[PDB]
């Protein structure tokens, strides 16, 4: 047959458009964003908006210490860098350090003065499948781009994952990466491969939309992948083909402050 997830998948792309919308929000958490977007406007850098969504996404492991940045940090695929500004607030993190592709249809960084943003340093321009990895207390990365195919979606996240083995093999004990396609069986017998070796395990964020599967590889975690996927897919599965559409559940979007931090 075929996996759960692949069964989503199928399911998701012969949703009409009223549907899918619909769908892809039913009963997930969500950040209210818009005060975020007024700052943005007005050109405040010290309200403490986070840059991104991404930031409650990160929040939200680290309260349940599904990882818990420390020492140097290195966020690969830091866009605007939402993870990259919050891990410049926590007190053992001294030095944060985030790479981004840049360039046409991807995410420049972009300068807020959060707590501790001067310990931040982004750099543009670079991909990280052709930069050499560096020495690390922490390790982050976000990269995975979704696609109709589930193959593709394999296939990246094997290209991913291949790369993100050679950053920790530099020892950082916390790391969070995220999956984009966990669902698929090579996925899964190289997540199995590399969890025993650098431990971890994987986790669902309820902020992540309906419409994606994507699940987040956690040092502060453990247990079976596979029946953790299933159990996602049995959540995402559970919410289609919905009577009344409930939405989204909204919370605050996390502070960050301002400042500067002396390390
Ligand atoms: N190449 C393309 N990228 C796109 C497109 N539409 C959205 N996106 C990007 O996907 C990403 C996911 O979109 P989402 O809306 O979920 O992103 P966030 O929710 O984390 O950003 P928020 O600030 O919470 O609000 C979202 C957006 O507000 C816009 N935004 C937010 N910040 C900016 C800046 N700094 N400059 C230009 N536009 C910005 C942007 O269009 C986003 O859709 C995001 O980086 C977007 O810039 C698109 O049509 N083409
Ligand atoms: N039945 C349908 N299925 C759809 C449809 N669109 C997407 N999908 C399926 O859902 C999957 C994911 O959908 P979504 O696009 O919501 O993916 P994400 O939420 O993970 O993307 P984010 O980057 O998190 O933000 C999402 C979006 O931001 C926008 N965005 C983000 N990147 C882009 C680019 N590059 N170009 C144009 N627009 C972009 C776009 O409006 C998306 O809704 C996708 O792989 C498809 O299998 C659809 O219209 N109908
Ligand atoms: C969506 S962002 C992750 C969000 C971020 N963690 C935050 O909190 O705001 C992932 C970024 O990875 C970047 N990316 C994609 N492929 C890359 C690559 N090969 N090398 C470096 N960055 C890449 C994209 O430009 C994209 O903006």
């Amino acid at each position: 047959g075929r996996t759960l997830g692949e069964q989503w998948k199928e399911k998701l792309n012969a949703m009409g458009k009223e549907e899918f919308f619909s769908y892809r929000k039913e009963a997930i958490l969500e950040v209210d964003r818009t005060e975020a977007r007024r700052a943005r406007r007005e050109g405040n850098k010290v309200g403490g908006h986070p840059v991104s969504r991404g930031t409650a996404k990160l929040r939200w492991l680290v309260e349940r210490r599904f990882v818990q940045p420390i020492g140097k940090v290195v966020d690969l695929g830091c866009g605007r860098g939402g993870w990259s500004y919050y891990a410049a607030t926590m007190k053992n993190v001294q030095e944060v350090r985030g790479y981004t592709k840049g360039g046409p249809g991807h995410e420049e960084p972009m300068l807020m003065q959060s707590y501790g943003w001067n310990i931040v340093t982004m750099k543009s321009g670079v991909d990280v499948f052709y930069k050499p990895s560096e020495i690390s207390d922490t390790l982050l990365c976000d990269i995975g781009e979704s696609s109709p195919s589930a193959e593709i979606e394999e296939q990246r996240t094997l290209r991913i994952l291949e790369m993100v083995s050679d950053w920790l093999s530099r020892g950082p004990k916390e790391f969070c990466i995220k999956i984009l396609c966990p669902y698929m069986p090579k996925v899964i017998e190289k997540l199995e491969s590399l969890q025993r070796r650098f431990g971890g395990g994987l986790v669902r964020v309820p902020l992540s939309r309906n419409s994606n599967h994507e699940m987040y590889w956690v040092s502060g975690a453990s247990g079976n992948i596979v029946h953790a996927v299933n159990m996602t897919s049995q959540v995402l599965i559970g919410r289609m083909d919905k009577k009344i559409w409930k939405g989204p559940k909204y919370e605050e979007d996390v502070n960050l402050g301002s400042g500067t931090r002396a390390v």
